[PDB]
């Protein structure tokens, strides 16, 4: 279960906040975020949960993010409820994996 294609219209969901394109806006620009840093965008004001994390962004700790974003990330910034397939999450992971 990775379709890119079906990975565009779960993005729709994100595209109002997110572009990929250098823009950023309400959140960063994605443009390869499945193995950069939690806070990995030089420019952007990031929340002090996302700060305090690093590491990186995996194809497993994006899949519950994803899902529960206050979960993984304690008191983030991001107004966001949750994705809820694993097909939706893994689709929009190998869209963004390409599409950057
Ligand atoms: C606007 C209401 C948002 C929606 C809808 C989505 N996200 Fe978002 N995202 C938003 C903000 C304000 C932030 C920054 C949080 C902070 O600490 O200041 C984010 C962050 C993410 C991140 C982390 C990126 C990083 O640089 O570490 C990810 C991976 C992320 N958001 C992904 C994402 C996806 C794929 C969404 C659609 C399913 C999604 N966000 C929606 C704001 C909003």
């Amino acid at each position: 279960m990775a379709d890119p294609a079906a990975g565009e219209k779960v993005f729709g969901k994100c595209k109002a906040c997110h572009k990929l394109d250098g823009n950023d806006g309400v959140g960063p620009h994605l443009n390869g975020v499945v193995g950069r840093t939690v806070a990995g965008v030089d420019g952007f004001n990031y929340s002090d949960p996302m700060k305090a994390h690093g590491g990186d962004w995996t194809p497993e700790a994006l899949q519950e993010f994803l899902t529960n974003p206050k979960a993984v990330v304690k008191g983030t910034k991001m107004a966001f409820a949750g994705l809820p397939k694993i097909e939706d999450r893994a689709n929009l992971i190998a869209y963004l994996e390409g599409q950057q």
